Protein backbone atom coordinates (compact mmCIF):
# COMPACT_ATOMS: atom_id res chain seq x y z
CA UNK A 1 0.00 0.00 0.00
CA UNK A 2 2.21 2.90 1.20
CA UNK A 3 5.21 1.83 -0.85
CA UNK A 4 3.16 1.71 -4.04
CA UNK A 5 1.91 5.27 -3.44
CA UNK A 6 5.48 6.37 -2.89
CA UNK A 7 6.45 4.56 -6.11
CA UNK A 8 3.79 6.51 -8.02
CA UNK A 9 5.09 9.86 -6.69
CA UNK A 10 8.63 8.75 -7.51
CA UNK A 11 7.56 8.06 -11.10
CA UNK A 12 5.95 11.53 -11.33
CA UNK A 13 9.07 13.20 -9.96
CA UNK A 14 11.38 11.23 -12.22
CA UNK A 15 9.25 12.22 -15.23
CA UNK A 16 10.06 15.87 -14.49
CA UNK A 17 13.75 15.07 -14.08
CA UNK A 18 13.70 13.18 -17.40
CA UNK A 19 12.18 16.18 -19.21
CA UNK A 20 15.02 18.36 -17.95
CA UNK A 21 17.65 15.79 -18.89
CA UNK A 22 16.13 15.49 -22.37
CA UNK A 23 16.16 19.30 -22.69
CA UNK A 24 19.85 19.37 -21.73
CA UNK A 25 20.57 16.89 -24.54
CA UNK A 26 18.97 19.30 -27.05
CA UNK A 27 20.63 22.58 -26.07
CA UNK A 28 22.82 23.96 -23.28
CA UNK A 29 20.97 24.74 -20.06
CA UNK A 30 21.08 28.24 -18.58
CA UNK A 31 22.61 28.61 -15.11
CA UNK A 32 19.06 28.89 -13.72
CA UNK A 33 17.93 25.73 -15.53
CA UNK A 34 21.02 23.94 -14.16
CA UNK A 35 19.88 24.81 -10.66
CA UNK A 36 16.44 23.48 -11.60
CA UNK A 37 17.91 20.15 -12.74
CA UNK A 38 19.74 19.89 -9.42
CA UNK A 39 16.49 20.56 -7.53
CA UNK A 40 14.74 17.85 -9.62
CA UNK A 41 17.58 15.48 -8.70
CA UNK A 42 17.05 16.35 -5.00
CA UNK A 43 13.35 15.56 -5.00
CA UNK A 44 13.72 12.47 -7.19
CA UNK A 45 16.52 11.01 -5.03
CA UNK A 46 14.57 11.73 -1.86
CA UNK A 47 11.58 9.84 -3.22
CA UNK A 48 13.81 6.99 -4.44
CA UNK A 49 15.40 6.08 -1.13
CA UNK A 50 12.01 6.46 0.55
CA UNK A 51 10.62 3.91 -1.96
CA UNK A 52 13.49 1.63 -0.87
CA UNK A 53 12.72 2.16 2.80
CA UNK A 54 8.97 1.73 2.33
CA UNK A 55 9.44 -1.42 0.26
CA UNK A 56 11.70 -3.00 2.87
CA UNK A 57 9.19 -2.07 5.58
CA UNK A 58 6.53 -3.82 3.45
CA UNK A 59 8.91 -6.79 3.42
CA UNK A 60 9.09 -6.65 7.24
CA UNK A 61 12.46 -4.92 7.65
CA UNK A 62 12.00 -1.95 10.01
CA UNK A 63 15.74 -1.65 10.74
CA UNK A 64 16.38 0.70 7.82
CA UNK A 65 16.48 4.29 9.02
CA UNK A 66 18.16 6.49 6.42
CA UNK A 67 19.29 6.83 2.83
CA UNK A 68 22.64 5.03 3.22
CA UNK A 69 20.96 2.09 5.01
CA UNK A 70 18.25 1.91 2.36
CA UNK A 71 20.77 2.09 -0.46
CA UNK A 72 23.02 -0.60 1.03
CA UNK A 73 20.05 -2.92 1.56
CA UNK A 74 18.80 -2.30 -1.99
CA UNK A 75 22.19 -3.30 -3.38
CA UNK A 76 22.36 -6.34 -1.11
CA UNK A 77 18.90 -7.60 -2.20
CA UNK A 78 19.35 -6.80 -5.89
CA UNK A 79 16.98 -3.83 -6.29
CA UNK A 80 19.91 -1.84 -7.71
CA UNK A 81 23.01 -2.97 -9.57
CA UNK A 82 25.22 0.14 -9.37
CA UNK A 83 25.76 0.43 -5.62
CA UNK A 84 28.56 2.98 -5.97
CA UNK A 85 26.53 5.31 -8.20
CA UNK A 86 23.72 5.38 -5.63
CA UNK A 87 26.23 6.07 -2.84
CA UNK A 88 27.61 8.90 -4.97
CA UNK A 89 24.07 10.38 -5.15
CA UNK A 90 24.13 10.74 -1.39
CA UNK A 91 27.45 12.60 -1.65
CA UNK A 92 25.97 14.87 -4.35
CA UNK A 93 22.95 15.62 -2.12
CA UNK A 94 25.39 16.85 0.52
CA UNK A 95 26.90 19.32 -1.96
CA UNK A 96 23.78 21.09 -3.14
CA UNK A 97 24.16 24.02 -0.74
CA UNK A 98 27.37 24.82 -2.68
CA UNK A 99 25.83 25.09 -6.16
CA UNK A 100 26.14 28.87 -6.22
CA UNK A 101 29.68 28.01 -7.37
CA UNK A 102 29.48 27.27 -11.09
CA UNK A 103 32.08 24.52 -10.85
CA UNK A 104 30.05 22.62 -8.21
CA UNK A 105 26.78 23.08 -10.15
CA UNK A 106 28.39 21.85 -13.35
CA UNK A 107 29.85 18.76 -11.68
CA UNK A 108 26.52 17.70 -10.13
CA UNK A 109 24.66 18.38 -13.37
CA UNK A 110 27.15 16.21 -15.28
CA UNK A 111 26.70 13.31 -12.80
CA UNK A 112 22.88 13.65 -12.98
CA UNK A 113 22.88 13.46 -16.79
CA UNK A 114 25.68 10.91 -17.18
CA UNK A 115 24.85 8.45 -14.38
CA UNK A 116 22.01 9.26 -12.02
CA UNK A 117 19.18 9.56 -14.53
CA UNK A 118 19.70 6.10 -16.03
CA UNK A 119 20.04 4.58 -12.57
CA UNK A 120 16.76 6.22 -11.54
CA UNK A 121 15.06 4.79 -14.62
CA UNK A 122 16.40 1.29 -13.96
CA UNK A 123 15.16 1.39 -10.37
CA UNK A 124 11.72 2.55 -11.51
CA UNK A 125 11.50 -0.36 -13.97
CA UNK A 126 12.63 -2.80 -11.28
CA UNK A 127 10.09 -1.64 -8.70
CA UNK A 128 7.25 -1.46 -11.20
CA UNK A 129 7.89 -5.11 -12.03
CA UNK A 130 7.74 -6.03 -8.34
CA UNK A 131 4.49 -4.07 -8.01
CA UNK B 1 37.12 36.42 9.95
CA UNK B 2 34.76 33.52 9.31
CA UNK B 3 31.44 35.34 9.40
CA UNK B 4 32.75 37.92 6.92
CA UNK B 5 33.91 35.19 4.55
CA UNK B 6 30.47 33.64 4.90
CA UNK B 7 28.93 37.03 4.14
CA UNK B 8 30.93 37.43 0.93
CA UNK B 9 29.55 34.10 -0.34
CA UNK B 10 26.06 35.10 0.80
CA UNK B 11 26.43 38.21 -1.36
CA UNK B 12 27.41 36.10 -4.40
CA UNK B 13 24.51 33.70 -3.86
CA UNK B 14 22.02 36.56 -3.37
CA UNK B 15 23.23 38.11 -6.63
CA UNK B 16 22.26 34.88 -8.42
CA UNK B 17 18.89 34.67 -6.69
CA UNK B 18 18.21 38.30 -7.61
CA UNK B 19 18.85 37.59 -11.31
CA UNK B 20 16.19 34.87 -11.20
CA UNK B 21 13.73 36.99 -9.18
CA UNK B 22 14.14 39.90 -11.57
CA UNK B 23 13.64 37.55 -14.53
CA UNK B 24 10.39 36.26 -12.97
CA UNK B 25 9.08 39.84 -12.73
CA UNK B 26 9.33 40.15 -16.54
CA UNK B 27 7.93 36.86 -17.91
CA UNK B 28 6.59 33.50 -16.73
CA UNK B 29 9.28 31.08 -15.59
CA UNK B 30 9.33 27.61 -17.10
CA UNK B 31 8.70 24.67 -14.81
CA UNK B 32 12.46 23.98 -14.73
CA UNK B 33 13.30 27.62 -14.06
CA UNK B 34 10.87 27.66 -11.12
CA UNK B 35 12.76 24.74 -9.61
CA UNK B 36 16.00 26.67 -10.18
CA UNK B 37 14.61 29.69 -8.33
CA UNK B 38 13.76 27.38 -5.45
CA UNK B 39 17.29 25.92 -5.45
CA UNK B 40 18.75 29.47 -5.43
CA UNK B 41 16.48 30.30 -2.50
CA UNK B 42 17.82 27.18 -0.74
CA UNK B 43 21.48 28.06 -1.10
CA UNK B 44 20.88 31.75 -0.31
CA UNK B 45 18.90 31.02 2.85
CA UNK B 46 21.43 28.41 3.99
CA UNK B 47 24.18 30.99 3.64
CA UNK B 48 22.11 33.68 5.40
CA UNK B 49 21.38 31.79 8.58
CA UNK B 50 24.98 30.55 8.74
CA UNK B 51 26.12 34.20 8.57
CA UNK B 52 23.85 34.75 11.55
CA UNK B 53 25.21 31.73 13.41
CA UNK B 54 28.82 32.64 12.66
CA UNK B 55 28.31 36.24 13.69
CA UNK B 56 26.71 35.37 17.03
CA UNK B 57 29.37 32.70 17.63
CA UNK B 58 32.02 35.39 17.12
CA UNK B 59 30.20 37.47 19.77
CA UNK B 60 30.31 34.55 22.24
CA UNK B 61 26.92 32.86 21.71
CA UNK B 62 27.41 29.11 21.31
CA UNK B 63 23.75 28.12 21.87
CA UNK B 64 22.46 28.36 18.26
CA UNK B 65 21.46 24.87 17.02
CA UNK B 66 19.99 25.63 13.59
CA UNK B 67 18.27 28.15 11.37
CA UNK B 68 15.30 28.76 13.71
CA UNK B 69 17.56 29.60 16.64
CA UNK B 70 19.63 31.86 14.37
CA UNK B 71 16.52 33.66 13.13
CA UNK B 72 15.14 34.16 16.63
CA UNK B 73 18.45 35.58 17.84
CA UNK B 74 18.72 37.86 14.79
CA UNK B 75 15.25 39.24 15.45
CA UNK B 76 16.08 39.84 19.12
CA UNK B 77 19.37 41.61 18.25
CA UNK B 78 17.99 43.69 15.36
CA UNK B 79 19.73 41.98 12.45
CA UNK B 80 16.35 41.40 10.82
CA UNK B 81 13.09 43.29 11.07
CA UNK B 82 10.69 40.88 9.33
CA UNK B 83 10.78 38.07 11.87
CA UNK B 84 7.69 36.27 10.60
CA UNK B 85 8.95 36.30 7.01
CA UNK B 86 12.25 34.70 8.03
CA UNK B 87 10.33 32.09 9.98
CA UNK B 88 8.22 31.40 6.88
CA UNK B 89 11.48 30.82 5.01
CA UNK B 90 12.15 27.83 7.28
CA UNK B 91 8.74 26.39 6.43
CA UNK B 92 9.60 26.79 2.74
CA UNK B 93 12.97 25.05 3.22
CA UNK B 94 11.19 22.13 4.81
CA UNK B 95 8.88 21.81 1.80
CA UNK B 96 11.44 21.62 -0.96
CA UNK B 97 11.29 17.82 -1.24
CA UNK B 98 7.65 18.32 -2.31
CA UNK B 99 8.21 20.79 -5.20
CA UNK B 100 7.45 18.17 -7.84
CA UNK B 101 3.87 19.16 -6.95
CA UNK B 102 2.92 22.40 -8.74
CA UNK B 103 0.88 23.73 -5.78
CA UNK B 104 3.95 23.54 -3.55
CA UNK B 105 6.40 24.91 -6.09
CA UNK B 106 4.18 27.85 -6.96
CA UNK B 107 3.67 28.68 -3.27
CA UNK B 108 7.42 28.76 -2.55
CA UNK B 109 8.11 30.74 -5.74
CA UNK B 110 5.47 33.31 -4.81
CA UNK B 111 6.97 33.74 -1.33
CA UNK B 112 10.51 34.07 -2.74
CA UNK B 113 9.44 36.82 -5.14
CA UNK B 114 6.94 38.67 -2.93
CA UNK B 115 8.68 38.48 0.47
CA UNK B 116 12.02 36.68 0.73
CA UNK B 117 14.04 38.57 -1.90
CA UNK B 118 13.67 41.94 -0.19
CA UNK B 119 14.25 40.40 3.26
CA UNK B 120 17.54 38.94 1.95
CA UNK B 121 18.51 42.37 0.56
CA UNK B 122 17.80 44.06 3.90
CA UNK B 123 19.96 41.48 5.68
CA UNK B 124 22.81 41.98 3.24
CA UNK B 125 22.81 45.72 3.93
CA UNK B 126 22.66 45.24 7.71
CA UNK B 127 25.56 42.80 7.78
CA UNK B 128 27.71 44.86 5.39
CA UNK B 129 27.26 47.77 7.81
CA UNK B 130 28.63 45.60 10.59
CA UNK B 131 31.60 44.49 8.41
CA UNK C 1 23.96 -27.28 3.71
CA UNK C 2 23.40 -23.60 4.51
CA UNK C 3 19.64 -23.75 5.07
CA UNK C 4 20.13 -26.72 7.43
CA UNK C 5 22.69 -24.76 9.46
CA UNK C 6 20.24 -21.88 9.70
CA UNK C 7 17.59 -24.40 10.78
CA UNK C 8 19.73 -25.46 13.73
CA UNK C 9 19.90 -21.88 14.95
CA UNK C 10 16.18 -21.45 14.36
CA UNK C 11 15.51 -24.51 16.49
CA UNK C 12 17.69 -23.06 19.31
CA UNK C 13 15.89 -19.72 19.11
CA UNK C 14 12.47 -21.39 19.03
CA UNK C 15 13.37 -23.47 22.09
CA UNK C 16 13.82 -20.20 24.02
CA UNK C 17 10.59 -18.76 22.67
CA UNK C 18 8.76 -21.97 23.66
CA UNK C 19 10.04 -21.76 27.23
CA UNK C 20 8.51 -18.28 27.49
CA UNK C 21 5.24 -19.22 25.78
CA UNK C 22 4.78 -22.20 28.05
CA UNK C 23 5.47 -19.96 31.06
CA UNK C 24 2.87 -17.51 29.72
CA UNK C 25 0.26 -20.30 29.53
CA UNK C 26 0.94 -20.85 33.26
CA UNK C 27 0.76 -17.36 34.82
CA UNK C 28 0.45 -13.74 33.71
CA UNK C 29 3.70 -12.25 32.47
CA UNK C 30 5.07 -9.03 33.93
CA UNK C 31 5.29 -6.02 31.65
CA UNK C 32 9.03 -6.60 31.29
CA UNK C 33 8.55 -10.33 30.60
CA UNK C 34 6.03 -9.43 27.86
CA UNK C 35 8.71 -7.26 26.26
CA UNK C 36 11.00 -10.30 26.49
CA UNK C 37 8.46 -12.56 24.80
CA UNK C 38 8.24 -10.03 21.99
CA UNK C 39 12.02 -9.93 21.60
CA UNK C 40 12.16 -13.75 21.42
CA UNK C 41 9.41 -13.72 18.80
CA UNK C 42 11.52 -11.22 16.85
CA UNK C 43 14.68 -13.34 16.84
CA UNK C 44 12.70 -16.52 16.09
CA UNK C 45 10.78 -14.99 13.16
CA UNK C 46 14.02 -13.53 11.79
CA UNK C 47 15.59 -17.01 11.75
CA UNK C 48 12.44 -18.57 10.31
CA UNK C 49 12.22 -16.46 7.20
CA UNK C 50 15.97 -16.68 6.64
CA UNK C 51 15.63 -20.47 6.68
CA UNK C 52 12.98 -19.99 3.96
CA UNK C 53 15.25 -17.69 1.94
CA UNK C 54 18.22 -20.05 2.34
CA UNK C 55 16.09 -23.05 1.28
CA UNK C 56 14.69 -21.35 -1.80
CA UNK C 57 18.11 -20.09 -2.82
CA UNK C 58 19.37 -23.67 -2.62
CA UNK C 59 16.43 -24.79 -4.78
CA UNK C 60 17.21 -22.20 -7.47
CA UNK C 61 15.07 -19.18 -6.47
CA UNK C 62 17.17 -16.09 -5.83
CA UNK C 63 14.38 -13.49 -6.17
CA UNK C 64 13.51 -13.26 -2.44
CA UNK C 65 14.12 -9.78 -0.98
CA UNK C 66 12.75 -10.13 2.54
CA UNK C 67 10.36 -11.86 4.85
CA UNK C 68 7.15 -11.18 2.92
CA UNK C 69 8.68 -12.62 -0.28
CA UNK C 70 9.93 -15.61 1.67
CA UNK C 71 6.54 -16.13 3.32
CA UNK C 72 4.64 -15.95 0.03
CA UNK C 73 6.99 -18.43 -1.58
CA UNK C 74 6.72 -20.80 1.41
CA UNK C 75 2.92 -20.64 1.27
CA UNK C 76 2.90 -21.27 -2.49
CA UNK C 77 5.26 -24.25 -2.16
CA UNK C 78 3.62 -25.80 0.91
CA UNK C 79 6.28 -25.15 3.54
CA UNK C 80 3.68 -23.34 5.68
CA UNK C 81 -0.07 -23.87 5.88
CA UNK C 82 -1.48 -20.75 7.56
CA UNK C 83 -0.59 -17.91 5.22
CA UNK C 84 -2.57 -15.19 7.00
CA UNK C 85 -0.90 -16.02 10.33
CA UNK C 86 2.58 -15.74 8.87
CA UNK C 87 1.63 -12.45 7.20
CA UNK C 88 0.33 -11.20 10.53
CA UNK C 89 3.78 -11.98 11.98
CA UNK C 90 5.21 -9.34 9.64
CA UNK C 91 2.70 -6.78 10.88
CA UNK C 92 3.77 -7.64 14.46
CA UNK C 93 7.46 -7.23 13.57
CA UNK C 94 6.66 -3.79 12.17
CA UNK C 95 4.94 -2.83 15.46
CA UNK C 96 8.09 -3.47 17.51
CA UNK C 97 8.95 0.18 18.14
CA UNK C 98 5.49 0.81 19.62
CA UNK C 99 5.48 -1.83 22.36
CA UNK C 100 5.93 0.73 25.13
CA UNK C 101 2.19 1.15 24.59
CA UNK C 102 0.58 -1.55 26.67
CA UNK C 103 -2.21 -2.27 24.16
CA UNK C 104 0.34 -2.93 21.37
CA UNK C 105 2.47 -5.16 23.61
CA UNK C 106 -0.60 -7.11 24.76
CA UNK C 107 -1.76 -7.59 21.17
CA UNK C 108 1.55 -9.01 19.95
CA UNK C 109 1.84 -11.22 23.05
CA UNK C 110 -1.70 -12.59 22.45
CA UNK C 111 -0.79 -13.39 18.83
CA UNK C 112 2.52 -15.07 19.79
CA UNK C 113 0.82 -17.32 22.32
CA UNK C 114 -2.41 -18.08 20.40
CA UNK C 115 -1.07 -18.39 16.84
CA UNK C 116 2.62 -17.79 16.14
CA UNK C 117 4.11 -20.42 18.45
CA UNK C 118 2.14 -23.25 16.77
CA UNK C 119 3.14 -22.04 13.33
CA UNK C 120 6.82 -21.84 14.28
CA UNK C 121 6.71 -25.40 15.62
CA UNK C 122 4.96 -26.75 12.52
CA UNK C 123 7.54 -25.06 10.27
CA UNK C 124 10.38 -26.59 12.27
CA UNK C 125 8.87 -30.09 11.83
CA UNK C 126 8.32 -29.46 8.09
CA UNK C 127 11.91 -28.36 7.49
CA UNK C 128 13.35 -31.15 9.65
CA UNK C 129 11.49 -33.56 7.40
CA UNK C 130 12.92 -31.93 4.26
CA UNK C 131 16.36 -33.03 5.46
CA UNK C 132 15.24 -36.58 4.71
CA UNK C 133 12.39 -36.66 2.16
CA UNK C 134 10.31 -34.39 -0.02
CA UNK D 1 6.02 17.84 16.49
CA UNK D 2 9.26 17.18 18.27
CA UNK D 3 7.77 17.95 21.68
CA UNK D 4 5.15 15.23 21.33
CA UNK D 5 7.89 12.83 20.28
CA UNK D 6 9.80 13.92 23.37
CA UNK D 7 6.75 13.14 25.53
CA UNK D 8 6.65 9.62 24.15
CA UNK D 9 10.40 9.25 24.62
CA UNK D 10 9.99 10.18 28.29
CA UNK D 11 7.26 7.54 28.66
CA UNK D 12 9.39 4.84 27.08
CA UNK D 13 12.41 5.83 29.14
CA UNK D 14 10.37 5.59 32.32
CA UNK D 15 9.77 1.93 31.46
CA UNK D 16 13.42 1.28 30.76
CA UNK D 17 14.30 3.05 34.01
CA UNK D 18 12.00 0.79 36.04
CA UNK D 19 13.61 -2.26 34.42
CA UNK D 20 17.15 -0.97 35.11
CA UNK D 21 16.15 -0.28 38.73
CA UNK D 22 14.83 -3.83 38.99
CA UNK D 23 18.13 -5.16 37.63
CA UNK D 24 20.00 -3.20 40.31
CA UNK D 25 18.02 -5.01 43.01
CA UNK D 26 18.26 -8.63 41.81
CA UNK D 27 19.52 -10.70 38.86
CA UNK D 28 17.23 -10.57 35.83
CA UNK D 29 15.93 -13.81 34.38
CA UNK D 30 16.82 -14.68 30.79
CA UNK D 31 13.36 -13.61 29.71
CA UNK D 32 13.60 -10.33 31.63
CA UNK D 33 17.00 -9.63 30.01
CA UNK D 34 15.34 -9.94 26.59
CA UNK D 35 12.69 -7.50 27.84
CA UNK D 36 15.37 -5.03 28.90
CA UNK D 37 16.85 -5.21 25.42
CA UNK D 38 13.41 -4.62 23.85
CA UNK D 39 12.87 -1.55 26.08
CA UNK D 40 16.30 -0.25 25.07
CA UNK D 41 15.31 -0.69 21.42
CA UNK D 42 12.06 1.30 21.65
CA UNK D 43 13.72 3.99 23.78
CA UNK D 44 16.62 4.41 21.35
CA UNK D 45 14.22 4.48 18.38
CA UNK D 46 12.29 7.32 20.01
CA UNK D 47 15.52 9.14 20.96
CA UNK D 48 16.94 9.47 17.47
CA UNK D 49 13.51 10.38 16.15
CA UNK D 50 13.40 13.22 18.74
CA UNK D 51 16.75 14.34 17.33
CA UNK D 52 15.47 14.19 13.76
CA UNK D 53 12.19 15.95 14.63
CA UNK D 54 14.08 18.67 16.51
CA UNK D 55 16.42 19.41 13.64
CA UNK D 56 13.48 19.45 11.23
CA UNK D 57 11.90 22.09 13.52
CA UNK D 58 15.20 23.97 13.25
CA UNK D 59 14.93 23.80 9.46
CA UNK D 60 17.33 20.96 8.70
CA UNK D 61 15.51 18.45 6.50
CA UNK D 62 18.72 16.64 5.35
CA UNK D 63 18.89 14.19 8.24
CA UNK D 64 17.65 10.78 7.14
CA UNK D 65 18.42 8.08 9.70
CA UNK D 66 19.82 7.36 13.14
CA UNK D 67 23.51 7.78 12.27
CA UNK D 68 22.82 11.21 10.67
CA UNK D 69 20.68 12.26 13.61
CA UNK D 70 23.26 11.14 16.18
CA UNK D 71 26.10 12.89 14.36
CA UNK D 72 24.18 16.14 14.09
CA UNK D 73 23.12 15.96 17.74
CA UNK D 74 26.76 15.58 18.77
CA UNK D 75 27.88 18.43 16.48
CA UNK D 76 25.21 20.75 17.90
CA UNK D 77 25.70 19.71 21.54
CA UNK D 78 22.41 17.87 22.10
CA UNK D 79 24.52 14.88 23.22
CA UNK D 80 28.03 14.88 24.64
CA UNK D 81 28.87 11.16 24.75
CA UNK D 82 29.05 10.55 21.02
CA UNK D 83 30.86 7.26 21.50
CA UNK D 84 28.08 5.79 23.64
CA UNK D 85 25.31 6.91 21.28
CA UNK D 86 27.23 5.35 18.43
CA UNK D 87 27.58 2.13 20.47
CA UNK D 88 23.76 2.11 20.87
CA UNK D 89 23.45 1.79 17.10
CA UNK D 90 25.91 -1.11 17.14
CA UNK D 91 23.78 -2.80 19.84
CA UNK D 92 20.57 -2.26 17.80
CA UNK D 93 22.27 -4.08 14.93
CA UNK D 94 22.85 -7.11 17.17
CA UNK D 95 19.20 -7.55 18.12
CA UNK D 96 18.63 -10.63 15.99
CA UNK D 97 21.43 -12.46 17.83
CA UNK D 98 20.31 -12.09 21.46
CA UNK D 99 19.26 -15.73 21.69
CA UNK D 100 23.01 -16.21 22.22
CA UNK D 101 23.54 -15.64 25.93
CA UNK D 102 26.86 -13.82 25.40
CA UNK D 103 25.28 -11.30 23.00
CA UNK D 104 22.38 -10.63 25.35
CA UNK D 105 24.63 -10.28 28.40
CA UNK D 106 26.82 -7.74 26.63
CA UNK D 107 23.90 -5.56 25.51
CA UNK D 108 22.33 -5.72 28.97
CA UNK D 109 25.64 -4.65 30.52
CA UNK D 110 25.85 -1.66 28.18
CA UNK D 111 22.22 -0.69 28.79
CA UNK D 112 22.69 -0.65 32.58
CA UNK D 113 26.22 0.77 32.76
CA UNK D 114 26.05 3.37 29.98
CA UNK D 115 22.91 3.80 27.88
CA UNK D 116 20.43 4.51 30.67
CA UNK D 117 22.50 7.45 31.97
CA UNK D 118 22.93 8.84 28.46
CA UNK D 119 19.19 8.60 27.78
CA UNK D 120 18.54 10.54 30.99
CA UNK D 121 21.02 13.24 30.04
CA UNK D 122 19.42 13.58 26.62
CA UNK D 123 15.94 13.90 28.18
CA UNK D 124 17.21 16.68 30.46
CA UNK D 125 18.91 18.50 27.55
CA UNK D 126 15.86 18.38 25.31
CA UNK D 127 13.53 19.44 28.12
CA UNK D 128 15.71 22.51 28.59
CA UNK D 129 15.40 23.27 24.90
CA UNK D 130 11.58 23.57 25.26
P1 LIG E 1 30.25 28.14 -0.36
O1 LIG E 1 30.64 28.29 1.09
O2 LIG E 1 29.81 26.80 -0.91
O3 LIG E 1 31.53 28.53 -1.24
C1 LIG E 1 32.64 29.20 -0.65
C2 LIG E 1 33.97 28.62 -1.06
O4 LIG E 1 34.09 28.68 -2.51
C3 LIG E 1 35.23 29.45 -2.86
N1 LIG E 1 34.92 30.18 -4.10
C4 LIG E 1 34.52 29.55 -5.23
N2 LIG E 1 34.32 30.42 -6.24
C5 LIG E 1 34.60 31.66 -5.78
C6 LIG E 1 34.59 33.03 -6.35
N3 LIG E 1 34.23 33.24 -7.64
N4 LIG E 1 34.95 34.06 -5.54
C7 LIG E 1 35.31 33.86 -4.26
N5 LIG E 1 35.34 32.64 -3.68
C8 LIG E 1 35.01 31.51 -4.37
C9 LIG E 1 35.53 30.32 -1.64
O5 LIG E 1 36.86 30.80 -1.63
C10 LIG E 1 35.19 29.36 -0.51
O6 LIG E 1 36.28 28.45 -0.32
P1 LIG F 1 5.23 13.91 -2.40
O1 LIG F 1 5.35 12.71 -1.49
O2 LIG F 1 5.47 15.29 -1.84
O3 LIG F 1 3.72 13.92 -2.91
C1 LIG F 1 2.86 12.85 -2.55
C2 LIG F 1 1.43 13.28 -2.34
O4 LIG F 1 1.16 14.51 -3.05
C3 LIG F 1 -0.22 14.57 -3.36
N1 LIG F 1 -0.39 14.94 -4.78
C4 LIG F 1 -0.57 14.08 -5.80
N2 LIG F 1 -0.70 14.73 -6.99
C5 LIG F 1 -0.60 16.05 -6.73
C6 LIG F 1 -0.65 17.30 -7.53
N3 LIG F 1 -0.83 17.25 -8.88
N4 LIG F 1 -0.50 18.49 -6.88
C7 LIG F 1 -0.33 18.54 -5.54
N5 LIG F 1 -0.27 17.45 -4.75
C8 LIG F 1 -0.41 16.19 -5.28
C9 LIG F 1 -0.85 13.21 -3.03
O5 LIG F 1 -1.55 13.31 -1.80
C10 LIG F 1 0.38 12.31 -2.88
O6 LIG F 1 0.18 11.15 -2.08
P1 LIG G 1 4.82 5.79 20.05
O1 LIG G 1 5.01 4.44 19.40
O2 LIG G 1 3.47 6.05 20.67
O3 LIG G 1 5.09 6.88 18.92
C1 LIG G 1 4.07 7.81 18.54
C2 LIG G 1 3.82 7.79 17.05
O4 LIG G 1 3.73 6.42 16.60
C3 LIG G 1 2.46 6.17 16.02
N1 LIG G 1 2.02 4.83 16.46
C4 LIG G 1 1.67 4.42 17.71
N2 LIG G 1 1.31 3.09 17.76
C5 LIG G 1 1.42 2.63 16.49
C6 LIG G 1 1.20 1.32 15.81
N3 LIG G 1 0.78 0.23 16.50
N4 LIG G 1 1.43 1.26 14.48
C7 LIG G 1 1.85 2.33 13.77
N5 LIG G 1 2.08 3.55 14.32
C8 LIG G 1 1.88 3.76 15.65
C9 LIG G 1 1.55 7.33 16.45
O5 LIG G 1 0.51 7.56 15.51
C10 LIG G 1 2.54 8.49 16.60
O6 LIG G 1 2.76 9.14 15.34
P1 LIG H 1 22.21 -16.65 15.09
O1 LIG H 1 21.60 -15.34 14.66
O2 LIG H 1 23.19 -16.63 16.23
O3 LIG H 1 23.04 -17.18 13.85
C1 LIG H 1 24.16 -18.02 14.07
C2 LIG H 1 25.42 -17.42 13.51
O4 LIG H 1 25.27 -15.98 13.40
C3 LIG H 1 26.49 -15.34 13.65
N1 LIG H 1 26.33 -14.43 14.80
C4 LIG H 1 26.02 -14.76 16.07
N2 LIG H 1 25.99 -13.66 16.87
C5 LIG H 1 26.29 -12.59 16.10
C6 LIG H 1 26.43 -11.12 16.29
N3 LIG H 1 26.23 -10.52 17.50
N4 LIG H 1 26.75 -10.39 15.19
C7 LIG H 1 26.94 -10.93 13.98
N5 LIG H 1 26.83 -12.25 13.73
C8 LIG H 1 26.52 -13.11 14.74
C9 LIG H 1 27.54 -16.42 13.94
O5 LIG H 1 28.21 -16.73 12.72
C10 LIG H 1 26.66 -17.58 14.39
O6 LIG H 1 27.27 -18.86 14.28
MG1 LIG I 1 17.40 21.94 -3.36
MG1 LIG J 1 13.33 -6.02 19.53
Amino acid sequence: VRWQQRLNNYARALQQLSLAVNLAQTRPLSDLEKQGLIQAFEFTHELAWNVMKDYFFFQGNSAITGSRDATRESFNKGLIKEGEIWMEMIKSRNQTSHTYNQSVADEIVKNIINFYHTSFQAFLEKMQGLK
